């Protein structure tokens, strides 16, 4: 897949799927946890398919870098994509839905990275304008 | 004139709302949504204009989305509005419910406590084209 969508369930889910749908319109592979995770141990197939996928759309609405915050031993999994996203040196689109920018420092020290990335604010009164310009931002 | 009137809480279902245009227009239906179809003029006219002239009232119940109608008896909240005019003009209504919570009919004002009897489409995350199929069937 051309695309890994990473993001929060209790508040990103609905975004995450808009823009599954948008991107399939415009030709784009795209990897979705509820519509291509499949049989087996999913630590390894989740990271197997970051790692496979040009670029990596991370979901930032409020708060969704909580749960990040002090997890020192990586359990938390929007921690593990995005270390392996920034590992992998992927193409990172982060896309803004009310996401406040904390402080580096508040973030394990392997994710602080995710920061120094262009994003891209999400519209509701423009989304087609938004949507045009995740295109241009995917390789 | 459109066949579809999308009702939402901008603070909760904004986003589902807008999942649910792109799947409607996908399937060939005509979508009224306020960020894509409200234009220039007095809106307050125009809304209830475009509510009236839609076959199909699809409401979004994400969670709360029904708090601001509570006791708003003088009629300024808009999706009280929407709802009233949907059920004064008999309109083919369809909830959507995402992680909504089932009031007591006696906590909504007495002209909207009918849209609770009105069948509702549960969304599901996992299995979302098959909501969609659903509605699809729901509408007219
Ligand atoms: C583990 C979970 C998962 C978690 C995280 N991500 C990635 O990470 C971001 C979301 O991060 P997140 O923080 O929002 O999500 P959570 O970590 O909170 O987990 C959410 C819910 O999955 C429940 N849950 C626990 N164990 C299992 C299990 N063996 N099988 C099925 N469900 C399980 C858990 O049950 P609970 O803990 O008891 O409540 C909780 O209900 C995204 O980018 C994602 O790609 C991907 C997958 N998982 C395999 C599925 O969902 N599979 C079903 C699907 F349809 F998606 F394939
Ligand atoms: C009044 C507002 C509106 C309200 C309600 N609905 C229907 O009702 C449900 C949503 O209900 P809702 O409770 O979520 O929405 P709100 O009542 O909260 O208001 C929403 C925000 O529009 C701000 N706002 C206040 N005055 C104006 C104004 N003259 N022009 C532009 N924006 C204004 C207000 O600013 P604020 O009050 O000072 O913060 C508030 O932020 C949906 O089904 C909807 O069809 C439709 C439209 N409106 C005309 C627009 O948005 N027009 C832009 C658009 F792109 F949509 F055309």
């Amino acid at each position: 897949p051309d695309v890994f969508i990473s993001y929060r369930r209790n508040s990103g889910s609905q975004l995450a799927s808009l823009l599954k749908v948008h991107l399939q319109l415009h030709g784009f592979s795209v990897f979705i946890d509820v519509e291509k995770l499949e049989a087996g141990k999913f630590e390894d197939k989740l990271i197997q398919s970051v790692m496979g996928a040009r670029n990596f759309v991370l979901v930032l609405s409020p708060g969704a870098l909580d749960k990040c915050m002090q997890d020192h031993d990586c359990k938390d999994w929007v921690h593990k994509e995005i270390v392996t996203a920034l590992s992998c040196g992927k193409n990172i689109v982060p896309i803004i839905d009310g996401f406040e920018w904390p402080e580096p420092q508040v973030l394990p020290e392997d994710m602080q990275a995710v920061l120094t990335f262009n994003g891209i604010k999400w519209s509701h009164e423009y989304q087609e304008a938004t949507i045009e310009k995740i295109i241009r931002f995917l390789q």
